[PDB]
């Protein structure tokens, strides 16, 4: 049969009431002609992209109608603690929460997610998560690829697992406590190896890594470059050539890639060095999606020049927080064995060379920040408003992914996971890796944040969130 299309999301902007409404629920999805029960943000399964321009306000409505607590956070929005939605943000079940949005930063491609307290992990797995395209004065004149679901296109990448009976098997336990909840099944924006038709010429792609706890490294079937024109948190300085493409779980990256008559390629993921994550079929390159050219010109430019990158400011007298983050040693060990035990030798592939103790055992708080499993009644600090400060994120100590996530800041990396960043990572971006090491950040955050609906700072491989990964910080 011939592969689906890809799916895009809506493009949605504000009414006339300058009101953007979002409905959470749960309905039916269809994997591999098998139904299963999904939840999704204005439909069956993930949802819309917001539209946003700098300096512009809108009133986001969001209807729960789940029959469980939710919150929605936006991950890459620099927006105050009252909005953001982490886990004190709570929306009850057949409730409905309003935010009003002051959009203050650069065009970038940013994402929207349940972030409730214990269950991040489970509420995404089961389908929530929607884009945010924000649009600055700068960006378009630029004249990139700008038609939506045509020469400009969403490409949200996930896996899940399913169990017999069709429905998605996920489980918080021991083992993916320790290294994660990651399945067999790659979807793209939704969808098994779906095909994109694109026109002659340059194709955005604006990627997200959704996955819970996978890393992802794309790159194309036929080798012909990737032109990364954009992070996290916005366009880089220039387009940066690439001939593949690391992406972190909840980081973003816009890419160009050419498109020409009659050659067909796929955008695949390439194996990554990360435990259990090579199991088959991730133990070899992965199709994504094909790109199906097609005899219609695109008008989209590659510029040489992208925008302006401000230089780092001296380090000297910034205040020097430290996060050391830490997994219980028992815990790691007993989730690592099971993976050994179900995967055996190839759960370490590509790497380098049973009663009940009580609730001091549990491994719902085994990891933690600051010898804490997250606590949220108890920010940890108090960070400066309007103020740079070092961020200094350490792994050491054990050897698992950390993609390391701040919220209320888009940031700048000095040193990721002990060398300088590369190219396409020196630009602003909201998580950096911590694997063993120890990163190092600059970061600023432009609005306030109280006890009561603090900031979040957590490894985003969601499992470890979860178990206890995570602190809350107040700014202002
Ligand atoms: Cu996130
Ligand atoms: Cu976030
Ligand atoms: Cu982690
Ligand atoms: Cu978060």
């Amino acid at each position: 049969a011939e592969r689906p299309t890809l799916p895009i999301p809506d493009l949605l902007t504000t009414d006339a009431r300058n009101r953007i409404q979002l409905t959470i629920g749960a309905g039916q999805s269809t994997f591999g002609g098998k139904t299963a029960t999904t939840w999704g943000y204005n439909g069956n399964l993930l949802g819309p992209a917001v539209k946003l321009q700098r300096g512009k306000a809108v009133t986001v409505d969001i209807y729960n109608q789940l029959t469980e607590e939710t919150t929605l956070h936006w991950h890459g929005l620099e927006v105050p603690g009252e909005v953001d939605g982490g886990p004190q943000g709570i929306i009850p079940p057949g409730g409905k929460r309003s935010v009003t949005l002051n959009v203050d930063q650069p065009a970038a491609t940013c994402w929207f997610h349940p972030h409730q307290h214990g269950k991040t992990g489970r509420q995404v797995a089961m389908g929530l998560a929607g884009l945010v395209v924000i649009e600055d004065d700068e960006i378009l004149k630029l004249m990139l690829p700008k038609q939506w679901g045509i020469d400009d296109v969403p490409v949200i990448v996930q896996d899940k697992k399913f169990s017999a009976d069709g429905q998605i098997d996920y489980q918080l336990d021991v083992m993916t406590a320790a290294v994660g909840w990651f399945g067999d099944t790659l979807l793209t924006n939704g969808a098994i190896y779906p095909q994109h038709a694109a026109p002659r010429g340059w194709l955005r792609l604006r990627l997200l890594n959704g996955c819970n706890a996978r890393s992802l490294n794309f790159a194309t079937s036929d080798n012909r470059p990737l032109y990364v024109i954009a992070s996290d948190g916005g366009l880089l300085p220039e387009p940066v050539k690439v001939s593949e493409l690391p992406v972190l779980m909840g980081e973003r990256f816009e890419v160009l890639v050419e498109v020409n008559d009659n050659k067909p390629f796929d955008l695949v993921t390439l194996p990554v060095s990360q435990m259990g994550m090579a199991i088959a079929p991730f133990d070899k390159p992965h199709p994504v999606m094909r790109i199906q050219p097609i005899a219609i010109s695109a008008s989209g430019a590659l510029p040489d020049t992208l925008s302006s990158l401000p230089a780092l400011p001296s380090l000297e007298g910034l205040t020097v927080r430290k996060l050391q983050l830490s997994m219980d040693p028992m815990l790691d060990m007993m989730g690592m064995q099971m993976l050994m035990e179900k995967y055996g030798d190839q759960a370490m592939a590509g790497m380098d060379h049973h009663m009940n103790h009580g609730g001091k055992f549990d491994f719902h708080h085994a990891n933690k920040i600051n010898g804490q499993a997250f606590d949220m009644n108890k920010p940890m600090f108090a960070a400066a408003k309007g103020q740079y400060e070092r961020w200094v994120i350490s792994g050491v100590g054990d050897m698992m992914l950390h993609p390391f996530h701040i919220h209320g800041t888009q940031f700048r990396i000095l040193s990721e996971n002990g060398k300088p960043p590369a190219a396409h990572r020196a630009g602003w971006k909201d998580t950096v890796k911590v694997e063993g090491n120890v990163s190092e950040v600059l970061v600023k955050f432009n609005h306030d944040a109280p006890k009561e609906h603090a900031y979040m700072a957590h490894c985003h491989l969601l499992e470890h969130e979860d178990t206890g990964m995570m602190l809350g910080f107040t700014v202002g």
